[PDB]
């Protein structure tokens, strides 16, 4: 099955999953110079004062924060969005150094990880309706550089060792992602895709310009991670990211001049 290796990573993807070279794959390059400013857009309305984090899951491919989306307690409207998208999980992308990690770039520029808060269209229902709609999702996008902790991300950090290994969870109740975001909302937007299999072409993607501060002890209990599951061959759950794919006829939009 798919992974981040030589012999199941993003340059083999395309033969289970023929969407990974479609139209509007993510992620991409983001070319400052080229975005436009749109005064059309909006702020961002991101509203996660009642989410209801419940489970931290090693899926195998990175560690999914979990919500209960069973009711708009944590949503995300505004911006480039028409509509309610409501939150269902969160998680990274990340490298094995910090010279890596990210998926979107920045005039080439790749972070050390990359956090994806991913949120459904209620007009939908439920998540795997929504995937099936070219508006269905709604994906927001912030980079992480090491420098200072960030004080919300400790919780993250020390559950990890509780879910090492691939198919592990653990309880994960009322963690809050206001702890997550940048002071600024400015965004670049564009049209794209889930950037893991089944790489469908569903999301609306909301990148911030402001990188978030971790440190470099947190993101190095990221990489003590596994891809493997208990008691199989140690591989280290380190470059679980998709590079960038070419943007082909498609804008990318700014919020902010
Ligand atoms: O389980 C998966 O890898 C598919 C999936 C599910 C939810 C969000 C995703 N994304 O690219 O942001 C991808
Ligand atoms: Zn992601």
């Amino acid at each position: 099955h798919w992974g981040y290796g030589k012999h199941n990573g993003p340059e083999h993807w395309h033969k289970d999953f023929p969407i990974a070279k479609g139209e509007r794959q993510s992620p991409v390059d983001i070319d400052t110079h080229t975005a436009k400013y749109d005064p059309s857009l909006k702020p961002l309305s991101v509203s996660y004062d009642q989410a209801t984090s419940l489970r931290i899951l090693n899926n195998g491919h990175a560690f999914n924060v979990e919500f209960d989306d069973s009711q708009d307690k944590a949503v995300l409207k505004g911006g480039p969005l028409d509509g309610t998208y409501r939150l269902i999980q969160f998680h990274f992308h990340w490298g094995s150094l910090d010279g890596q990690g990210s998926e979107h770039t920045v005039d080439k520029k790749k972070y050390a990880a990359e956090l994806h808060l991913v949120h459904w269209n209620t007009k939908y229902g439920d998540f795997g309706k929504a995937v099936q709609q070219p508006d269905g999702l709604a994906v927001l996008g912030i980079f992480l550089k090491v420098g200072s902790a960030k004080p919300g991300l400790q919780k993250v950090v020390d559950v990890l060792d509780s879910i090492k290994t691939k198919g592990k969870s653990a309880d994960f109740t009322n963690f809050d992602p206001r702890g997550l975001l940048p002071e600024s909302l400015d965004y670049w937007t564009y049209p794209g895709s889930l950037t893991t299999p089944p790489l469908l072409e569903c999301v609306t993607w909301i990148v911030l310009k402001e990188p978030i501060s971790v440190s470099s002890e947190q993101v190095l209990k990221f990489r003590k991670l596994n891809f493997n599951g208990e008691g199989e061959p140690e591989e280290l759950m380190v470059d679980n990211w998709r590079p960038a794919q070419p943007l082909k006829n498609r804008q990318i939009k700014a919020s902010f001049k």
